[PDB]
């Protein structure tokens, strides 16, 4: 599934990863309510699930 980054988000720690508003990112798991891990081309990690919506 994809999602949409809605803003900007900044990794903070080795488990997240960075993405820009607009970019469309792959779910790779959103069992978690407080965090998505998601694919933004050649890396994968966690982001802000309230900071992307799925399409």
């Amino acid at each position: 599934e994809l999602v949409l980054a809605l803003y900007d988000y900044q990794e903070k720690s080795p488990r997240e990863v960075t993405m820009k508003k607009g970019d469309i990112l792959t779910l790779l798991n959103s069992t978690n309510k407080d965090w998505w891990k998601v694919e933004v081309n050649d890396r994968q990690g966690f982001v802000p699930a309230a900071y992307v919506k799925k399409l």
